[PDB]
DNA sequence: AAACTAAGAAAATCTTAGCAA
DNA sequence: TTGCTAAGATTTTCTTAGTTT
């Protein structure tokens, strides 16, 4: 999971650490530190709280695990394709 | 990471989940067994791991925790393309 | 050969109780 | 208000020693 990707999205979302952790369904006791933990890189999330995340965040999964620059813009981009713009790329 | 995106992966390599895992870094004595884990969904590499399977299969390590077939073919297919295709794309 | 699993050892995350910016 | 951290409690993975397909 890579931490920059999280900050970025979180940041773009507008909320805070502890308010994206109670929204992806963290104990509000917990989701502080816990969220913090995530985005400075000290313990990584599963992949099940990373869906939930991601969920949040309005963003791909996958967004999260992409340290390719330009491909990471590519799935944000995606994201926001309707089905028949998703289309013209499939073909393609 | 989703186990069938490592199966499809390594089956199109034409490895055993052994051979991945000695590639990947993993202790001979342990990698039939931690190769296995991770297939049958069993326990979750860390995403250090991930990205040494990744390189090993020749994808990009985010194939593995795309649940979107339609992204996941996406990104197998950016993969191939050079600079110049990448550009065309980025464009569109 | 390759795929697979149990169970104890080992290492990771999660919760709590805060402090710092 | 938000961001952040130590450390013990909790939960996970990893290694070993195999059996199964």
């Amino acid at each position: 999971m890579l931490i920059r990707r999280l900050k970025d999205a979180r940041l773009r979302a507008g909320i805070s650490q502890e308010k994206l952790g109670v929204l992806a369904g963290i104990d509000e006791a917990s989701a502080s530190a816990r969220m913090n933990q995530y985005e400075k890189g000290k313990h990584a999330p599963d992949f099940e709280m990373a869906n939930r995340l991601a969920k949040v965040l309005k963003i791909p999964v996958s967004y999260l695990y992409t340290p390719e620059d330009d491909l990471a813009q590519i799935i944000l981009t995606w994201n926001e394709l309707n089905e028949q713009e998703r289309k013209r790329i499939n073909f393609y």
